[PDB]
């Protein structure tokens, strides 16, 4: 037809590939995934049609909310006697004069109760036929949440500002709503256990080769055997038709039991050449069998052995590579992997107080803290007892013998009645520490079940990741997230882009674009936009490849002279303007302010874009919004130290102590291609310096600061800035230190206007003690009570993070599926377990943290 033709064109714009290379994939899994899929975007589809409008509204505008509407003490006394000023406007008229309503009115008011009391107000001089938007922005108040929950007004709560809102009526936005058609695509119309035998596979031949092949049987990154070296053959002619036998028997491989090879060369110097990975099992549970071919891959940087099982598991999409033949035997019908059913028969068939507080002294350990032998059999010989202390399932887990059927079939029994646990506890149960099938689908219950769509948000792109480890296409996880994705665009499109970001990355190029095509193919009317955004992000690459590649030696101005030449062609200026911003859809960009857009050139030639901000309302938020796009160096670390100051700022809130961080928006869309938010108002301290020197060929003295700061906020807004300076600088302290980020200096580090500090380019993390200038210590007033105070900041924020080691340390572990150079191995992470003193008491890492700042 016409419309599935016009979509599958948008749909591979969006994607980057089109979508007819996916059909000529005669790959058995690729195809039932696209169709099985679709299930999930039906499900999405008639979440969004059933009820009515207001259901597709929320899913277009949906609220961004706080996890709990409870207020912490400091927050709640920032109130009015539990109150909140709140000014609602209204437009009136096609002139539209705006015409504002000041009211207080109860932190919980729902929104419903708010419009009530403006028209009230208004009167003095409906039948809930309005809804209330946020000035500036396209963000909406649909639901009957208390007002403080949502995040922007708990934020102006935060902030001393004040909430100002725009009253709308319902009829003008659902009529803004398009009448979303989802088209379903046209691409949609034994023996068991009884082998009891020991796995043996024949390595045949391999081409493309310019030595051994090194073998291992592994679950996840444990090998169930021994490693098996071939015989070393001449790389001439690359033909061992060897046949390996492992310690193994047939059913006692797991469900996720994985083949690992790798061909190494010699000089004595044995280095590894090209890996793969495969599926012993199928996607039908089906135990391979018969001849294979197997393209390998390049080995990545710093290998320490001589296999790469962390890797991803399937043959790699250039077929003009290393290609291994394998032989697997070949029984009497087609092997499957048993049903719950047997593994339940076979499961049937087959205590003192300090041991109980030991246990639960177990479960309290973190992560990586590693388990003894003694400890595992411990563990296992008191299986039971731990479903009454559940957060140690990670550890019980770990205690298991996953190359014994028996004890894989009962601890299956022990997880189909798990209790659930806390989400930031059931994601450890993701990383590639746990591949089995149970234990991944009970971390997805537990998802569904205690996970708000706030904390997705705060945690998609650990997830996104974790998307790699799965041993299938169709698996709970990915259709987890695609349901979420397709019924809440807020999460919708920041999965596309997370995704949509390592399109690049062949090793997962073929599962990220059949879920984007999924997505984009459910996602309904916000493809235009997104196409729209993907344009525009292409021109910005041509742009900044263009402008170094062949002009990158020229002086500041002619660049510029350049990029306003061709930034002004009408093909460019299209493409850039009037979209939503990649880094907050909420954001309209309308019109470039091209006498405002310039290259940074500090490094890589960075731009530094400005908008018009288009929102009727735009005044009372910001008329202009500012990013800075750079194609050149890595974000993906930017992204996730923005996101766990974000989370350490949160924690800090919650447990009542108000060290304002500033986590400002940061998005990879590509390799190494990006955006950054520009916090408005903001320089950095090299730049006070240079500003305040006050000599030409002298140099900067540090004094300048508080100076600088008292003349920017005279008067009583003195000591409100100085007491913003120091929190915000103790919050920065502490998570500096803890994650260990790279040279602080002078252009590092920024400050607002109103003396809060924050931090910028975070280049290499984990690789140890705060500047603390002279300029700060002045600016917090050595010896006085403002110090003592700033003390006690340091050491409390400290303690409240090092309770959430595990959480930090589970963030790691998940991110370490992603490419990232500081981050390879959990060695890396180890340097947090260091700087938080997990294996020492509480008064202990206090001490140390004392002292590691004394010096
Ligand atoms: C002393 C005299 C002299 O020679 N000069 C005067 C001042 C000098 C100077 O200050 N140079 C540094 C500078 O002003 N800027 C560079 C940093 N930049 C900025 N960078 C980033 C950022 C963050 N993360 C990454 N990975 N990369 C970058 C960067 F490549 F863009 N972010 C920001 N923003 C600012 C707004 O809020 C959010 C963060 N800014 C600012 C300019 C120069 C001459």
């Amino acid at each position: 037809n016409r419309e599935e033709k016009i979509l599958n064109r948008e749909i591979g714009f969006a994607i980057g590939m089109p979508v007819c290379e996916f059909d000529m994939v005669k790959d058995p899994e690729v195809q039932d995934f696209r169709r099985n899929i679709l299930n999930v975007c039906k499900e999405a589809v008639d979440l969004r049609d059933l009820n009515s409008p207001h259901s597709r509204a929320m899913y277009v505008y949906p609220p961004n909310v706080e996890s709990s509407p409870e207020l912490p003490k400091h927050i709640y006394n920032k109130l009015d006697k539990g109150q909140i000023i709140v000014v609602i406007w209204v437009i009136v008229s096609p002139n539209n004069d705006k015409q504002k309503y000041t009211l207080k009115i109860n932190h919980d008011c729902v929104p419903e109760q708010v419009i009530a009391e403006a028209i009230r107000k208004k009167t003095r001089s409906y039948q809930g036929k309005y809804i209330l938007k946020v000035c500036g922005c396209d963000e909406y108040f649909l639901e009957k949440y208390p007002l403080s929950q949502y995040k922007y007004i708990r934020s102006c709560i935060m902030l001393g500002r004040m909430p100002n809102l725009m009253l709308m009526a319902k009829e003008s936005l659902y009529s803004q709503l398009p009448m979303d058609c989802f088209t379903m695509p046209s691409y949609s119309r034994k023996s068991l256990w009884v082998i009891n035998s020991a796995l043996r596979i024949k390595i045949l031949c391999a081409t493309y080769v310019n030595i051994y092949v090194r073998t291992g049987i592994y679950h996840g990154g444990e090998p169930l055997c021994d490693n098996v070296n071939t015989q070393r053959v001449p790389c001439s002619n690359p033909r061992w038709n060897e046949w390996l036998n492992y310690d193994i028997y047939i059913p006692d491989l797991p469900r996720a039991a994985r083949l690992c090879l790798s061909i190494c060369s010699v000089k004595e110097e044995h280095c590894p050449l090209a890996w793969g990975n495969i599926n012993l099992f199928d996607y039908t549970d089906t135990l391979v069998s018969g001849k294979m071919a197997l393209n390998l891959w390049p080995v990545p940087h710093g290998l320490e052995d001589l296999l790469n099982p962390i890797g991803v598991t399937g043959s790699n999409p250039n077929k003009e590579t290393p290609c291994l033949e394998l032989e697997f035997d070949w029984f009497s019908s087609v092997v499957k992997f048993p049903d719950m059913s047997v593994i339940e028969e076979h499961a049937n068939w087959s205590l003192r107080e300090n041991d109980k507080e030991q246990l639960k002294a177990i479960s309290t350990r973190d992560p990586l803290s590693e388990i003894t032998e003694q400890e595992k059999d411990f563990l296992w010989s008191h299986r039971h007892y731990c479903v009454t202390i559940p957060e140690i399932l990670p550890k019980l887990l770990l205690s298991v013998k996953w190359n014994s059927r028996d004890e894989v079939a009962q601890m299956y029994c022990l997880v189909k009645d798990w209790p659930p646990i806390k989400p930031e506890q059931a994601m450890e149960l993701l990383d590639c520490n746990y591949p089995d099938p149970m234990v991944r689908g009970f971390a997805v219950r537990c998802l569904e079940k205690y996970l708000t769509d706030d904390k997705l948000s705060q945690y998609l792109i650990q997830l996104v990741q974790v998307l790699k480890y799965e041993q299938y296409l169709d698996n709970l996880l990915v259709r987890f997230l695609l349901k979420k994705a397709l019924t809440n665009q807020r999460i919708g499109h920041f999965f596309f882009w997370h995704l949509k970001s390592e399109m690049h990355n062949k090793t997962v190029s073929q599962r990220f674009g059949l879920l984007l095509e999924s997505y984009c193919r459910a996602c309904g009317m916000y493809l235009k936009h997104l196409n729209r955004q993907v344009e525009a992000m292409e021109k910005l690459i041509n742009l900044t490849d263009i402008l170094k590649q062949e002009k990158k030696d020229e002086t500041q101005k002619v660049q510029m002279k350049f990029l306003v030449e061709q930034m002004r062609r009408p093909d460019f200026m299209d493409a850039l303007q009037g979209f939503l911003s990649p880094l907050n859809p909420a954001h309209q960009l309308g019109n470039l302010r091209l006498e405002e857009c310039r290259i940074m050139s500090s490094a890589k030639r960075p731009l530094w874009l400005n908008w018009e901000n288009p929102d009727i309302m735009s005044e009372l938020l910001f008329q202009n919004n500012e990013i800075i796009f750079k194609n050149g160096d890595d974000l993906r670390q930017d992204m996730l130290t923005l996101q766990i100051i974000r989370i350490m700022e949160n924690i800090w809130q919650n447990q009542g102590l108000d060290l304002r961080m500033l986590p400002y928006g940061c998005l990879s869309i590509g390799d190494c291609v990006g955006l950054i938010e520009v916090v408005r108002n903001s320089h950095t301290i090299m730049q006070i310096q240079c500003k305040g020197g006050l000599k030409g060929a002298l140099q900067f003295n540090s004094h300048t600061l508080h100076q600088w700061l008292k003349d920017k906020n005279k008067g009583e807004i003195y000591d409100a800035a100085i007491d913003l300076f120091t929190r915000s600088c103790a919050g920065y302290c502490v998570a500096t230190f803890i994650l260990g980020i790279g040279d602080r200096h002078n252009s590092n580090i920024m400050v607002k206007d109103d003396g809060q500090l924050f931090h910028i380019d975070f280049g290499h993390f984990l690789d140890v003690p705060f500047v603390l200038t002279q300029d700060f210590l002045i600016v917090i007033s050595t010896k006085t009570r403002e110090f003592e105070r700033f003390q006690e900041m340091c050491y409390k924020a400290y303690l409240a993070i090092r309770q959430h080691a595990n959480l930090f340390i589970n963030l790691f572990s998940m991110m370490l599926g992603s490419g990232m150079p500081e981050l390879q191995s959990f060695d890396d992470i180890a340097y947090i377990r260091k700087t938080l003193a997990l294996d020492k008491t509480e008064q202990e890492a206090l001490e140390y943290f004392m002292k590691q700042m004394n010096d």
